[PDB]
């Protein structure tokens, strides 16, 4: 069986859990709880993923896969249902780019979170935090203007990644209030939030 | 033709340039110079990649691909030579994980660089910088202990990414002196550095 380094707050981990849920592969995966930060290492995790990040997936043979996008690609090839990542065609690079946009939202939102929650407030850099927040808002603007129809057509790699990014914004950055300027995205997000895979993977209250 | 948002210092960009060089696709690509930082946006770049990061690749039809790993996957499917990313088999996820390890080295080394070069020294956080440096050293240790033979067997996605990560360490973090503790990696790195694709893509003096 597989072992996934796991935390119920992480949206990168959540992408993997949603994909396992959608593809019916949860029964293959043991979760290994992990609490960590860049300034608070998890030594057991570090022995499997030297970068000290989750998710990391340990295979039946002991080999370890990371990061999330590599794990997602692996798991999508493990089941015989319709692939959640297009194998070829323009759809492949379109959906993978949308997923990368979602990852970029998570990257920025995690950097802001670490800064505001772990770094001494006297050492905060406001132009930095604002720079990160700007990436998030530019990204959301694009999804709203260019991606609504594509996201709706299939709950795949792109939809899962965006959905998880949005959930993390609600969870750790509710001050952004992303729904105001992005109604179509918000409406879609409420709808997919009702999927069993999303309900089952919400971050802790 | 294609348009690549480009800077000769960026190792993520360098991965794309090395792959184009190796696969003979340089004649398809116009470079669009970009200078940027998280606190100094490039407005032309932002219109193509909302995350405000390079590389970003604009296709013949106007569509934009990012980030680097998506661009690398696209370009590797564009030529008819031997693929630099394994299409299946255990080799696919092994080589993609090694590439992700290299990306993790770049991620940490770029975060440190921004902190030390752009953030007011009174606001530096030493436990943070040290946390990032630790990921780099743990990653290098792993390449040295587990990956030498694999990297040597093919100058592919994994080798290109690692090679570019190491070049950036020499360029922006020469104080790490990674060669001391990692002789086999160092010897391999000197050898592949002599490839025309590497010579042609070195960061500026
Ligand atoms: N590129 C990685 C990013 C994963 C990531 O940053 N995970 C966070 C948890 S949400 C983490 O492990 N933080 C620990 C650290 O950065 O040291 C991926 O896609 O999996
Ligand atoms: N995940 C991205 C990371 C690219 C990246 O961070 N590029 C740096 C240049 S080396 C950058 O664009 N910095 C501008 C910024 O972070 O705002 C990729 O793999 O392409």
């Amino acid at each position: 069986s597989l072992t996934l380094f796991h935390n119920p707050a992480s949206p990168y981990v959540r992408k993997v859990m949603v994909l396992l849920h959608e593809t019916g592969q949860l029964n293959r995966v043991a979760l290994q709880a992990s609490q960590l930060s860049p300034v608070a290492p998890d030594a057991a995790l570090n022995q499997d993923n030297p970068l000290g990040k989750i998710p990391a997936l340990r295979l039946d043979n002991g080999q370890v896969l990371y990061d999330s996008r590599v794990i997602l690609d692996y798991l999508d090839q493990q089941h015989v249902g319709n692939p959640l990542i297009p194998r070829d065609g323009s759809a492949r690079w379109r959906r993978l780019t949308l997923a990368a946009l979602a990852d970029g939202i998570m990257d920025a939102s995690v950097l802001v979170r670490y800064e505001l929650a772990l770094r001494a407030p006297e050492k905060h850099w406001e132009q930095w935090l604002d720079g990160q927040r700007d990436k998030i808002r530019r990204a959301l603007a694009v999804l709203e203007a260019e991606a609504i129809a594509e996201l709706a057509s299939h709950f795949d790699i792109a939809a899962i990644s965006v959905a998880c990014a949005l959930g993390y914004l609600d969870f750790r950055h509710p001050d952004l209030e992303w729904r105001q300027d992005h109604p179509q995205l918000a409406a879609w997000y409420f709808e997919i939030s009702q999927r069993p895979s999303m309900l089952a993977t919400r971050p802790p209250v």
